[PDB]
């Protein structure tokens, strides 16, 4: 079994649009990490996205990543495509999505981090270790917020 | 962030509904485990589900559950609602559900675990313990199946 998805989704109490919007313009500054890279214009000179070397420590270990950005207001996703890095030693294609939808309840959203992966061989492990840290920073950055 | 859901879905190359039936009937010898309990029946007198009292080391500790599990053949899903033990000790709700599907493709399949949880306060973990289990458990079953 190479190919696979894992998924941690949280409901959070604050407009889909609004919440959408704090995940694309913030990013845990206990983690060490830093990034150097570039920003991606659409033709108009307008900011579409960027592309990121990472510099990062997860569970202790020092990495780094080269990461692709992209958004869809349309549908509130983020991608993070990853074409470089530690990650690539494990896997083939490593892409992290993120969706904010209004819950079909009305008032609050879901929000979706999908890891979606294929292993270079049955040897590799799955991302259980990125999908953690993926949790623990959006439990962070939900944390900071609050009504009105 | 309290109620959420996490999932592992992994591609594997099995017709759909032969795969579930392998599943339905099928649970990883190395891990120490037993239970007891009951099965359940639907009022012809066939067997529906089960009610099981699990005794299960999960990462070195020694764990209980009451779970009972029910299954939608027509749906491919068999779910696990587990009511006392402790994982209850985390979680208000605990519910495992697992759906086998046709590729999009055509002729392998895709299974989905899914953990559905509410925990009973911020303090409490998000089930990747269960998850990464859960996972090395489908990963050891389909590695025993082989075509034709
Ligand atoms: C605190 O340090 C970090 C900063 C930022 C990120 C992470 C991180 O700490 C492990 C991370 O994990 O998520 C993001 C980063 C990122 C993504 C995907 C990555 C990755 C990343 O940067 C390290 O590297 C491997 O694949 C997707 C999202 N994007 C913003
Ligand atoms: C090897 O030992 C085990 C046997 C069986 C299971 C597990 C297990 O080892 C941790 C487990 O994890 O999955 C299953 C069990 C089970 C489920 C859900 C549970 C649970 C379970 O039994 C321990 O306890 C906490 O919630 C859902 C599926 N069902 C069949």
């Amino acid at each position: 079994g190479l190919v696979g998805k894992l998924v941690t989704q949280l409901e959070v109490n604050c407009d889909a649009d609004i919440f959408y919007k704090i995940v694309k313009h913030h990013e845990p500054n206990v983690i060490p990490h830093f990034f150097t890279g570039v920003q991606v214009t659409k033709g108009d000179g307008l900011v579409s996205g960027c592309i990121k070397e990472w510099n990062y420590v997860l569970e202790g270990k020092a990495m780094t990543a080269v990461e692709e950005t992209t958004h869809a207001d349309e549908t509130r996703t983020l991608t993070h495509h990853i074409t470089e890095g530690d990650a690539m030693k494990d896997y083939k294609k490593f892409d992290v999505i993120v969706e904010t939808n209004p819950k079909p309840n009305g008032h609050g959203s879901v929000v979706t981090y999908s890891i979606v992966y294929e292993k270079i061989n049955e040897d590799s492990p799955a991302p259980f270790d990125y999908l953690k840290f993926f949790h623990q920073n959006i439990v962070d950055m939900s944390a900071h917020i609050c009504s009105s």
